[PDB]
C-alpha cells in the first residue's frame, strides 16, 4: 500500500528488509501533468487507460482533472467505476465487437473512433447518435487509420449512414525520431476536417493521440514535440470556441513513475555471473519483447568506492531460455538475497503480465505527493 | 463447463446457436497417455504443469496416473491441491526462490533439479535431505558435462544427497538423435556420481516431445530413437527409475479456439479483426514461435472463392497480428474462426491487455466409453 519518505528510493530502501515489488509515485504524475499544460495549453488529455491500470494512477489523473481514453468495455467500467463521468470518455479503438459499443451506449459514452465504412455500419445498427471521430493514417499504419485519399468516400458513407461525424484523429506512435511528424499529420487533419465541413458535418474535435515521451532522458524531448505541435496547431487550427483539441497520452504520463525491485534469487559465476531475479519477460518485463523496451539493471545496494565491475546477464524466474532480461550489462559481484533495480518501468509493464510458471506479478506500493488530503484518503480506500 | 456434443466440432456447433472460447476435448488427452505408455513403457511421464494447468486437465492427467513437474510454489499448491502425493511431484526449476524451496519441503515435495553449486548451497540450508537431480546441458540452464566433476564434488561437501541427472533437449528438434547424445551423455554423469559414491537411480529425459501427430518429426520415431539409447546406455534395473517432463505433449491437440470477427476491412483481399491475440491466446506466437492456421467454422459452399486475407488482434498495438497472408473464404462480422492445435503454451501466458478478457475453457469428451462419467464426477 502506501509508505512514507517522500521520495520513491528512500521510500524503496526503507521498505527494503524477496518477492518482487514496484514503487509508484504518484507525485511524479502530478508533476507530468503540470508540465502537460504548461507545454500543451491548448489539448486536453484523455489518459490511455491501457497503458497502465492501476487504481491510484487513474484516481490520480482524474483528480488533476484529465479525461480517458478506453478500448474495451472493461476499461470504461473502470474508469465509469471511481466516478468519472461519460463526458470525460473517449472509446477510442477503431474496430470494436458489437456488444462493446452496445456496452458504451448504455453508460453513457458516445465519443468513439473509426477509420472505414465497415465500422459505421455497426455504428448505425448499435450507437445510431454516438459522436464519431474519423482516425486518419500517417503512413500500425497497416492496421489502423483511413487513408487521406479515402476519406471523401468514407464521408460520403457516413453521411448515407446519417452518422454524427464530429472530428478527426490520428496516432503518431512512440517510434518517431523527429516531432515533423506531427506537424504532418495536423496538416493532413486539417484537409479532412475540411473536407467534412464542407460536407455539412458539425467537426469540432481534433484528437492528436499519443507517443510522447515518458522518460525526461530520451533523444526527442517533450518539450520539442509541444513546441512543433503549437506550431503547427497554430498554422491549421487556430483557436475557436467550437473547436477543442485532445490528445491520449498514455506512456508520458506513467512511464517514469513506476520503480521495479526484483530479488538475486540465484547465481552462476562462469570472469562473469548470470543472475536470475523474480520478474522476466513473462511478467513486468513484457515490455522488452512487446513495446521495445530496453532496461538497464541498478543496484539496490549503496555503491563500494573501487569496486570491481564484470560482465553480466540477468534472467527471469521462468523455465524458457528466452526469459532473459539484460544480456550483457558491467555490475559488480551481486549475492543471491540482494536487489536489483529498474526505473521508468510504468509503461506497457504491469498490464501485459502472465502468470506463466505460476508466477505472481509484483505487489506496488505508493508515495504521494502534490495532492490534497481528501484526494488521497480516497486514493487509499 | 462441459458441452453436449459427440465431438468438437459438433459441440461447438450446437454452443454456436460472440465472446470467444475454447472446447478441450479431455478425451484427447487419455488417447495420449495411452500412446506414451505404448511407447515408452519404461517411461514415468511427469507432467509439466506450466504448459497448461487448466483444473480439468490436470485432474484427467492425474487420473490417468502421471506425475507432475512443477516450477513453483503455485503449481505445487495447485497439483497438491486435488489431492496428488508429494511423491509424484518434481520441482523441476534448476533455480529456486529461497521461500518457494522452503514451501516445497514443508509440503513433502522433496525431488528438484540443480545445475550449478550456488543452487546446492542454497537447498543445504533450506532443504538438507532434498533429493537432488543434476541437470546437464544439451546457456540459461544445464552444467556442461566437463563440469559436473566439480559440482559432485562440491555436492559432497554440502552432504547433499544427489539422486539423478536429468536433460531437455527442448522442442526444437529435426533430429531425435539430440536424446541419443543426451543419454550417453547422461551416463557419463551418472557414472561420476557412483564413483564419488552417491545414490544414482533416476535418469529425467525431459520434455520437447511433439503434441500434433502432423509435425514433422513424429513421436513414434523419437520414441524409438530414445529407447535404443536408453537399452544401450541405461539397461533394465529394479534400481533405476527412468522419467520424463512431457507438456504440450500431452495437451496441444486437445485445445480448439473459437474467435469471433469483430470487424472487417476490405481493400481484392480482407482484413479480419477477432477478439483474441498475441497479449491473449496468440501469445504464443512470440513466446513460443507458433504459427496459426485459422478455419472458417462456417461449413464450407461449392466453390466458394477464396482470398489473401490477414487475421488480427482486438487490440491498438500494431503488432497484434495473427495472420499474415492466409486465403479464406469471404467472412462477415459475427462469424466463427476457429483455430485447432492450440492447448499447449495459450492459456498459460495471457494477459488482459486493453482489458481484454481470456477466453473461458468448455470441455467435451470424444471417443470414450462411459469412462466420461468418471472425469466428469471429478
Ligand atoms: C490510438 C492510441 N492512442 C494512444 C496510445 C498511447 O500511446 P503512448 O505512446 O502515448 O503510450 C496508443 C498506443 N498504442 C500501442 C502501444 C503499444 C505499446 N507496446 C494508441 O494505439
Ligand atoms: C525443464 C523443462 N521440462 C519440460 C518442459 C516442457 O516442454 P514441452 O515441449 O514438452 O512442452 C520445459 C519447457 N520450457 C519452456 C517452454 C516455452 C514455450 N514457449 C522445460 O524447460
Amino acid at each position: 500500500r502506501f509508505l512514507e519518505g517522500f521520495n520513491t528510493r528512500d521510500a524503496l530502501c526503507k521498505k527494503i528488509s524477496g518477492d518482487p515489488f514496484f514503487v509508484a509515485d504518484l507525485g511524479d504524475i502530478v508533476r507530468k501533468h503540470e508540465t502537460w499544460k504548461k507545454c500543451l495549453p491548448r489539448v486536453t488529455p484523455f489518459y490511455a487507460v491501457k497503458c497502465n491500470d492501476d487504481w491510484r494512477v487513474l484516481g490520480t489523473l482524474a483528480a488533476l482533472g484529465t479525461g480517458f481514453d478506453c478500448a474495451s468495455n472493461t476499461e470504461i467500467q473502470r474508469v465509469r467505476g471511481i466516478g468519472v463521468p461519460p463526458e470525460k470518455i473517449i472509446y477510442a479503438n477503431p474496430c470494436k465487437q458489437i456488444s462493446h459499443i452496445r456496452y458504451a451506449r448504455d453508460s453513457g459514452v458516445d465519443v468513439m473512433t473509426f477509420d472505414c465504412v465497415d465500422e459505421l455500419e455497426k455504428v448505425a445498427k448499435t450507437h445510431p447518435k454516438a459522436k464519431m471521430v474519423l482516425r486518419i493514417s500517417t503512413d500500425l499504419s497497416v492496421k489502423f487509420g483511413a487513408k487521406v485519399e479515402d476519406c471523401r468516400f468514407i464521408l460520403e458513407q457516413a453521411k448515407k449512414l446519417n452518422i454524427d461525424v464530429t472530428g478527426v484523429s490520428f496516432h503518431v506512435g512512440s517510434g518517431s525520431t523527429d516531432a515533423s511528424t506531427f506537424a504532418q499529420a495536423i496538416s493532413d487533419s486539417r484537409f479532412v476536417f475540411d473536407m467534412g465541413t464542407e460536407l455539412g458535418f458539425n467537426m469540432h474535435i481534433l484528437d492528436i493521440g499519443g507517443g510522447f515521451p515518458g522518460t525526461r532522458d530520451a533523444p526527442l524531448k517533450f518539450e520539442e514535440i509541444a513546441g512543433v505541435i503549437n506550431n503547427a496547431l497554430e498554422k491549421h487550427f487556430p483557436p475557436d470556441l467550437k473547436l477543442t483539441i485532445v490528445a491520449e497520452p498514455g506512456r508520458y504520463y506513467v512511464a517514469s513513475a513506476f520503480t521495479l525491485a526484483v530479488n538475486v534469487i540465484a547465481k552462476k559465476v562462469t570472469q562473469s555471473f548470470m543472475y536470475y531475479v523474480n520478474d522476466g519477460v513473462y511478467g513486468s518485463f513484457n515490455c522488452i519483447l512487446y513495446d521495445h523496451a530496453v532496461v538497464r539493471p541498478l543496484p539496490q545496494r549503496e555503491p563500494i568506492p573501487n569496486e570491481k565491475l564484470y560482465p553480466s546477464s540477468v534472467w527471469g524466474p521462468t523455465c524458457d531460455g528466452l526469459d532473459q532480461i539484460v544480456e550483457r550489462y558491467y555490475l559488480p559481484e551481486m549475492q543471491v538475497g540482494e536487489w536489483l533495480l529498474f526505473e521508468d518501468m510504468g509503461a506497457y509493464t504491469v498490464v501485459g503480465t502472465s502468470s506463466f510458471n505460476g508466477f505472481q506479478s509484483p505487489t506496488i506500493y505508493y508515495v504521494v505527493s502534490g495532492l490534497p488530503d481528501h484526494v488521497v484518503r480516497e486514493l487509499k480506500s
